[PDB]
């Protein structure tokens, strides 16, 4: 099965007037709480030079997190300043690719913090809220180069569940206290000589179903195209993949998906279940934001 | 198992000391054979090349210009008093370098390295175009990133313009609908460790079409930074797949003005054309002079 | 036109034994010799998990590798023993003896392994012992006194010269000796391949297996993400310094959970393979934790 | 018509002395001057083996080159001393002073050597000392402020200019000076030849020797497997920048066991050669471990 885009034009785009989202808005975390779609999007003040040996001050780019409430989920409302920015020098180049999970009655935002001192100088980072507004308690989740981090919305046997991507696999780990992680296991690997050969990473947090946890994920071919796949995690044991779909659910097809700051990228940091429907919010070409949907009942393996 | 043969063991173009532009080096030239004439567009430098400072320093500034030269025989060229292309301040303040010219339909495209001199990564691929080889227009940054060794394929593939470029250290391909926005970036060729082409490789001139594929002359740099040329063959209908790559170089520094010069141990081509079932390969030597070497088309087998 | 190894079991054939300190966490990277119609397995064994991310090897995370012995008729089911057959000498091998490769040359058996001192992450070298019975190892010497590993002896001399395969980072090396003590004629014989599974480094697997068309050179290849797979090349029979064929695609990759997950993830690694009844039996460590075995019919080996 | 050197002895003429820490492991790559009917030999000496295969020079494998003095009447039997005559200054030459080549220039003696700081593998440069008497050295300076080695001085000015041979990789370079501090008009003199015994790199051996027919340029060449062999070229007597002759094949190459096996296998390397009784004496390091001497009659030198 495939996702279907709602709009064949970006539902959000950069705002050249605001320096902080000047060149890019993409990779957005999203929650459905106030019967509205609460979208937290990566935003860049510059284009992305990636081919240098080390990140260069000449080509510095700063990621930021912007908010965007919407009632129907297609037309959004935005604000003049970011809702999250780097405040310690390990986020010098900013805060990237947030994933938001709410556990008990707190909202947790996992994102990558990038220091620009080298291309490994990035950390999984977490802040938390109780309202989605006042983000306190900054911590580095793992003291290691790692990203594509989400939290499972439930605890499993009283342990918090973190998904991450030690290169190039999707990993699970477990916490007593959201501080120390142990029992790191690989859960899913890239498949060679396919669209998902180079690496894979979780998209948005897994979405609970009756039959398992929905693992929307991205896959990178060895020409660095980002597409989206789908897999199912055992509900009792999210460390086991009980199914996974061969072909992708979303790949670059529109021109603002193929062409843009980093071409041939579709990338989701956030999905939501709304009206028997899944709403998948994907950065396109690391420049704009799109949204695509599936009818819950058409999800089958 | 072939190599080029030099038509002369002396430069065919050399710097002109009376001209400030082109006072110290003429090298890395684009080539078009149009209407019985060899149309040469040569990188030209007003100054020696000091590259061992931490940043480009004004006291060591060099300016690359593009000169033009024309010939009937490929050997004796008419030259002109002034360069046909120079750099726009600020992004091209230290000049415009290593042009590669591709005709597509009835237009001509000059991809070159604009260099701003504000740091050693202050360069990019740029493109200007003309329909006449005389009036260049429409400068655009091809990729807004530190990249070079770029050239356009002489025709489209599946309705798409084909860019070759060199994100360090490989030869990349890429595709465009509009000659502005590029996608489908793919690595196509890589250095080989423990060879003359171990440190890096880049495309030479644009690929020359054949019946058996695209002729991909390229340069390879060894661990000692020696520039040599070698050849590959790209698949005719998909130029991103290599189908043959010769092991040994086709041209390497051999003559004193290829080994010694402003940058020692360099032969470097930005251009080769087909004339009379021969391939003419023009090359800078030591980043200081231009020579030309040939190979009979019949001798190009892998 | 590529060939793969096929696993004999989807479960490991040797796993750690928790009553034995010297093997209570890992058994892997094993040499193998087939003699007296028995598979003789000399496996690496760790008393601890492997913390490798520290600036120096820390006593608080010390691991000790020993070499245990297992024997089998069918190459699948093994008899094991209480005590290891090789341990490290102190202090040069205080962190033990790793990745043994056993070569028989003229009714003497040569075990090459990495002695690891633990004093820093470069405190390792190629070591050798020998025996005439596979039981009483003697003659310890440092083959090459440098940080080096993935070493194996060729099963016969070439022009009167002993032949050593080693691995100065990141290529497979070769060298020659008149006396099994002093090595000369060093030469790179094979190199990693950029933008492939074997791009970071390569290293010999088990000692090469003689064929009519050359020497079978199973090797391991390390990708950018540190995944260890197995590949295969063919060496020239009379001049094993020359690679005359090399399969592009691996012959074995981490696939099963005890190969992908373990003390070191994403690892398949062979220190030994033997030929029995026109089949190649390749024993391999798996996630530096267990031992599996894959086979190939030799008629399927085609380059 | 190829010509080659003839070893005077199947024995080294200088060996390490294990009781002297500074020359414990290696004496090699020696300069030599013939003065006072004496062979004056200034030899590089190492306190340690040579671990060369690490990505970076590591203080745990540090080796220190000093330069020792030895004298002989007969050219074979040398008298030696307790302590070195020159050592590396900390920190610019922290890993010592290598490969001296001594040129006499109007009753002065100039010793050019490679100083090596061991902070990275390009942490080396050409340094120069001089003396009045081959005894009281002074005047130390960094000849070129760049990674460079294999340096010698011509024994007289050319057009009133001091002449320097150096080796910007991989070629032999020449350079000119007025003051022996500033060098200019650098240009490539000679280059390796791919797919021969001298394909990887070349470098000068001893300072050129004056002949009526030009300047004898013994040089070393390195093949794809880092074997070091001595070659011979001839430079125009009035313009030593022009190579007027070059023998295709080596004049010396590792043959004896203490030239094949050693701290650095497969190396003969000469930093000095003198003419005595119409005969060239070529002192050479062997395996970076010992010093030998090979000769060739003057009249046999022919291109
Ligand atoms: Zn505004
Ligand atoms: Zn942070
Ligand atoms: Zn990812
Ligand atoms: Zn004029
Ligand atoms: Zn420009
Ligand atoms: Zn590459
Ligand atoms: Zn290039
Ligand atoms: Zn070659
Ligand atoms: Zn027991
Ligand atoms: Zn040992
Ligand atoms: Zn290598
Ligand atoms: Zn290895
Ligand atoms: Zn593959
Ligand atoms: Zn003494
Ligand atoms: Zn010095
Ligand atoms: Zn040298």
């Amino acid at each position: 099965f495939r996702l279907t885009r709602l709009s064949n034009k970006p539902i959000l785009s950069p705002i050249k007037e605001h320096e902080w989202e000047k060149e890019a808005v993409f990779n957005a975390a999203v929650i459905y709480e106030g019967n509205k779609f609460h979208l937290f999007y990566r935003a860049s003040n510059n284009k992305f030079v990636l081919n240098t040996e080390k990140p260069e001050e000449k080509y510095k780019f700063v990621s930021s997190i912007g908010y965007a409430v919407s009632e129907d989920g297609i037309n959004f409302e935005r604000f003049d300043k970011p809702v999250l920015v780097g405040e310690i020098p390990q986020e010098a180049w900013g805060v990237e690719d947030p994933r938001i999970t709410k556990i008990d009655n707190k909202y947790y935002m996992l994102y990558t913090g990038f220091g620009g001192r080298d291309w490994l100088d990035f950390r999984i980072c977490m802040v938390w809220s109780d309202d989605l507004k006042n983000w306190k308690g900054h911590r580095i989740v793992l003291d290691e180069p790692n990203k594509d981090a989400a939290l499972l919305s439930e605890k499993i046997n009283g342990k918090y569940v973190l998904f991450h991507r030690r290169m190039p696999d999707i990993w699970i780990a477990y916490s007593d206290d959201l501080v120390n992680w142990y029992n790191h296991k690989i859960i899913m690997s890239p498949k060679s000589h396919t669209w998902e050969s180079k690496k894979i990473g979780i998209a948005g947090p897994p979405i609970k179903r009756e039959d398992g946890w929905l693992l929307i994920y991205h896959g990178v071919d060895n020409n660095n195209v980002y597409r989206l796949g789908v897999a199912l995690l055992d509900l009792k044991d999210p460390s086991k993949v009980i199914a996974r779909q061969k072909e992708p659910i979303l790949e670059p097809e529109l021109d603002w998906e193929i062409n843009g700051l980093v071409p041939n990228v579709v990338f989701s940091c956030g999905a939501v279940e709304v009206n028997d429907m899944y709403y998948v919010y994907y950065g396109a070409a690391d420049t704009h934001i799109g949204v695509a949907v599936i009818e819950k009942e058409k999800v089958k393996f």
